[PDB]
């Protein structure tokens, strides 16, 4: 019986980590998911300066979820690329670092920094094209031209194997037309889908404010809401994206939530919100959920299973 | 108290099924007249009978539903006839959805409707956002194509009528729709929102996704939709201030309700949560929408539609 994992050059313990964004800002954030079992971890969305994020709060826990406007609070690229260098334990797990230009030109700024680095440590990196909470600053995802724009200039300019957060799609020429640019570009080797459903609205009926400061209300949701949006695109895009990974990210709270991604099609599955709620100790929770789940269908390995779900067509 | 005032109309109550739930058959469109809700909408129909997609093509969640149905219809001739003949507009007034699958097939379908619009008052809401039939994406995603749709409809049917758009995500999408909306003044409501399409449900029992059609990808309803149609909502209320907004998506209750009606809705429409419980939900919901209203003191709809306070 295996949870591992052998892709992008590393061996994986376990197909689970946290989602961009989810207790990994912080040096105690990266050490915590270090320490827990998670079979990997990803570094907070970052920019090429620190930077403070929207007012708060920004962030709102929902029954099914979590609507959040954080605004890419990071301490800037520099802290990520030094913990990656000196502090993390690669003996432990594999790191990726989550990087979020506002342009093209600050995230090749970063990705350049990021070079000898991943060539010094082998951290991965998770080209962020999906954040839906910057004012002003749309998904860029949700723009063909500048997501190939992006995917060219970071292609050249890092030169590495790379992953890229996708935003939702909800149209199948879309999930099309995404897979085509996606496809002109090698140097993607995984895919991530999903970031939050964008600019979703909650509102207390008590006080009749919404619950977040930012943009009148608007933000992106996670949890409960996202699971079937996030199943979809998993596996939209592995059936169109035949010489690269995907990585399941929304909605998963259990092992039967993972072990549907991995149906789906994920090589690797990403935990926001439940680990926001519950805490890096969900990890083995996980671990122990996806195993048992296995042994109850008789399953060894996940590529036994994934990307085998059934279909009645 | 519940009442509302719109489109040359006078609504008991602003609620309503969404269309494609309870609404195909003479007798579903029966249920849901003698039903309490304020008004009801026909099934998205074309211009011939559809048989629609294969089975199971709806499956209920316990956050909400997912469907695939193909546009499954008894033909445009069938719902002009109920307008025309049979709906009995002493008990409320009657929307019919269309929803050509292409924009000749739109404006045969609405220049159908010209005399019985003129005569009975039925409204149009004209389905721009279908997710469900193969090669044939959302319209509402392309907005040149929904401009075209808008303009020959617009040309075609002359009269008031509205759209049923599907939900945005990203600001610039609703920055541009309602732009591009503000261009036909005859469009004097938005319903939002349509199912959020192409979602994947698998059973993890059986590894095997959930309805048939399409992989197992369909449109998805109920719990999982409300924040996305009440942003919406929201979106086209501040975005499109001399139009209406018509608020559809994750109403189960009185409270869901009033807080479409606080972002900015006129009607309120009832999808998943109708197909659950049947008709007798409106005589629920007439019931907790009063209460709520009772509880804060408002005694009408527009003491509070579009009155939802922000903290910046
Ligand atoms: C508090 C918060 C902060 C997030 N920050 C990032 C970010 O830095 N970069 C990113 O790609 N995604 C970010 N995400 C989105 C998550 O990575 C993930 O795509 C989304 O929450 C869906 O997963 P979930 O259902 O497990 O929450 C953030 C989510 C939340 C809840
Ligand atoms: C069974 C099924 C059939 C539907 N058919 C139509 C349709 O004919 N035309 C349309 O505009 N919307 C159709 N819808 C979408 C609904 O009108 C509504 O926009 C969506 O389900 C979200 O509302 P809800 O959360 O109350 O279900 C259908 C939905 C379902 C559940
Ligand atoms: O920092 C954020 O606001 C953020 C970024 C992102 O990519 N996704 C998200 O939900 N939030
Ligand atoms: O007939 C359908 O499949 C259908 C049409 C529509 O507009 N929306 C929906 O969810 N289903
Ligand atoms: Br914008
Ligand atoms: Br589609
Ligand atoms: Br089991
Ligand atoms: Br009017
Ligand atoms: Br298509
Ligand atoms: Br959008």
């Amino acid at each position: 019986m295996s949870l591992k994992v052998n892709i992008l050059g590393h061996e994986f313990s376990n197909p689970f980590m946290n989602a961009a964004g989810v207790l990994c800002t912080t040096e105690e954030d990266l050490r915590r998911m270090t320490e827990s079992e998670s079979g990997s971890l990803i570094g907070k969305s970052c920019t090429l300066a620190p930077r403070t994020g929207n007012p708060e709060p920004r962030y709102f826990g929902l029954p099914l979820g979590s609507i959040n406007s954080m605004g890419l609070p990071n301490l800037g690229v520099d802290f990520y690329l030094s913990y990656a260098a000196q502090t993390h334990d690669y003996s432990r797990k594999p790191l990726f670092l989550s990087m979020s230009g506002l342009s093209v030109e600050e995230s090749v700024e970063m990705v350049k920094k990021l070079v000898p680095i991943t060539k010094e440590k082998g951290t991965i990196l998770e080209l962020n094209l999906s954040c839906p909470n910057v004012p002003g600053k749309p998904q860029v995802g949700y723009d063909f031209d500048t997501t190939r724009t992006y995917l060219q200039k970071v292609s050249e300019a890092y030169g590495l194997p790379f992953g890229v957060k996708m935003p939702p799609y909800f149209d199948i020429a879309h999930f099309d037309m995404a897979a085509a640019v996606l496809n002109d570009f090698p140097l993607v080797k995984f895919i991530t889908c999903v970031n939050s459903i964008g600019n979703g609205l909650v509102i207390d009926p008590a006080n009749e404010t919404v619950v977040i400061k930012p943009k009148q209300g608007f933000g992106g949701l996670g949890g409960k809401y996202v699971l079937p949006t996030a199943l979809a695109n998993v596996n939209a895009f592995f059936r169109r994206c035949p010489d690269k990974l995907v990585f399941g990210c929304g909605g998963v709270y259990s092992g039967e939530e993972a072990f549907l991604h991995i149906l789906a099609g994920a090589s690797m599955v990403q935990v926001g919100t439940a680990l926001h709620d519950e805490g890096p100790i969900i990890f083995a929770r996980l671990n122990k959920e996806l195993q048992e789940i296995m042994t109850n269908k008789g399953y060894k390995t996940l590529d036994e299973f994934r990307g085998r779900v059934k279909t009645m067509d």
